[PDB]
């Protein structure tokens, strides 16, 4: 029995895990919207949803048992259902990917009858099976409440502000970094907040510089009784031609100036007196170097380096090759996260529900964002067939062949012989 | 885009078209600017709404028309624009540009 | 985006042209895109010509068509060969 509880924070149904008041449910949505304006923060969390985006699904029976004509068309009939919704599964794993801008993201299953279409979600397979449509979707600023089961443990439901409130199985909950058994999970922003906000303070106090540098504007000098209203009608013009001077003047090839000037006897000083305004002194810090510092630092929190640096000869996008990138490897971490999430959630309840009840059920699977280095990989059976060692089947025959792109060689349809040498 | 659909293939006319195998086909529109488009129309709890205006008005139903996405996250008709996390450095680029060139001047 | 451009074809004009001219088959026609720039040749064959000795390989028209299509040809005739008698 549960002795204990992984009693979170609890506070008033709220997770008042984070301790800073900014990023909390009420006001992290903003603070995420605000983060989001960054662009580092921006093209980070851009391109681990472009790789996420990036790679198809295709349902495929357990490691054994794979022959069986059950299982095969069982894999057939879901992936025909997968395309059988309303939304299509990119556009799911669109609707998913808010994952990285808040940490989780609720989607309620709304399952389906075909009836033979001539229902509220028409269909194509004329089976009478069970099936989804429509929500997933859902928006994780509208989840108020989570509420809780007595011990804290295993409570995943909440409301959607008679009321909205939803139950435990009916939705789907992806976490980032789920530790504590938070519901929000920990999203990737948390860990850059602080560099961001130096970014953009310093980056703001830099714009607001450059906008007051004025050093070199011009400065006219003129004596007190000339600025008024009962000045001579001649020193009001000499004060309005000042201000068309002011305001016209440029550096033009007729550039100029034929200024009165009198050094009084008195105080040995000119009395009319134009200038350009100048500084005694240089700013202090460099904010240049320190805009760029705390802008690697950011792309070092999300390890999104090969935006900045570039694709380096020591890494790659396969996850398949031995080269994976750190980036890759998070992704990977990501895709598995997605993957286990469906498989105990919406295909165990689609495989118990629609009744069958069979103990094997079926897992979705993903390819590789990018085709590993076809060379290395030609280079390692070359040198490892022709000594024996790996035994030739139709399995590599295959795996190499769609490495290429292309599916299983068609035997009903040999290369000719005449065709050739 | 607004589809337009030609119906029995066959000169003839209305949108004239190749072939005359009286089959359905497609022509003009396409077409559309988004400057157009005043109104998105909902649909009871605003679930799955794809209907929108084109405000004289014009106003087209759900299946009339193909819609594209760009980053689409919770489902809004409008997506979101690779323009929009761009705005920041570029509105900060081209203050600071124009203070140079005034600054020459 | 090349992707969700042949997403939006499902609910869209193939699956408005397929239904309102009736027919109502399971199976639809889907729409597919090319690649925007041929692979590295010299890559694919170096894999090929080094791996087909070895077996891994087997060969298919599939195979003969896309090499053949990556220089820029069609998939060719065997009616008419290139001939031996000049071939030295």
């Amino acid at each position: 029995g549960e002795v204990g509880s992984l009693g979170l924070k609890v506070r008033s149904g709220r997770i008042y895990e984070e301790p800073r008041q900014a990023l909390r449910f009420p006001e992290s949505i903003k603070t995420f919207q605000l983060m989001m304006r960054d662009p580092s923060v921006a093209a980070s969390v851009n391109i681990i949803k472009m790789f996420v985006r990036k790679v198809n699904w295709r349902f495929v029976p357990p490691k054994g048992k794979e022959k069986d004509a059950k299982m095969i068309e069982r894999a057939n009939f879901f992936n025909s259902l997968m395309n059988d919704m309303e939304h299509d599964w990119a556009d799911f794993i669109n609707s998913v990917m808010s994952f990285c801008t808040y940490g989780f993201c609720v989607n309620e299953k709304v399952y389906k009858k075909r009836q033979g279409k001539k229902g509220k979600y028409p269909s194509k397979y004329n089976d009478g099976l069970i099936g989804w449509a429509k929500l997933p979707i859902r928006n994780q600023t509208t989840l108020d409440k989570w509420y809780f089961d007595s011990d804290y443990r295993k409570v995943i439901g909440v409301r959607q502000n008679l009321t909205r409130k939803l139950p435990r199985s009916k939705f789907l909950l992806f976490k980032y970094d789920d530790e504590y058994g938070n519901p929000e999970g920990r999203s990737p922003l948390l860990n850059a907040y602080v560099p961001w906000k130096y970014k953009v303070q310093i980056e703001e106090f830099e714009a607001v510089g450059v906008s007051r540098d004025l050093v070199g504007m011009p400065k006219i000098g003129l004596p007190p009784d000339y600025l008024g209203e009962d000045a001579e009608p001649e020193k009001k013009a000499f004060v309005k031609y000042c201000q068309e001077v002011v305001n016209d003047l440029i550096a033009n090839d007729r550039a100029g100036l034929i200024w009165p000037r009198f050094i009084d006897p008195e105080t040995k000083e000119d009395i009319f007196e134009f200038s350009l305004v100048s500084r005694q002194g240089a700013k202090a810090y460099d904010t240049g170097s320190i805009i760029d510092r705390y802008s690697k630092q950011i792309m070092m929190a999300f390890m999104s380096d090969v935006l900045a640096m570039g694709q380096s000869k020591y890494g790659s996008f396969s996850l398949a090759d031995s080269k994976t990138s750190l980036l890759a490897m998070s992704v990977d971490i990501l895709l598995k996260q997605i993957k286990n999430v469906i498989n105990r959630d919406l295909v165990a309840q689609t495989y118990a529900l629609n009744m069958w009840d069979d103990e094997e059920h079926v897992e979705i699977v993903y390819d590789d964002i990018e085709t590993p280095d076809i060379e290395s990989i030609g280079s390692y059976v070359q040198k490892t067939v022709a000594v024996g060692a790996m035994e030739v089947d139709k399995a590599l025959s295959d795996k190499l062949r769609e490495h290429i792109g292309l599916e299983p060689a068609d035997e009903s349809k040999p290369v000719s012989e005449n065709l050739s040498p």
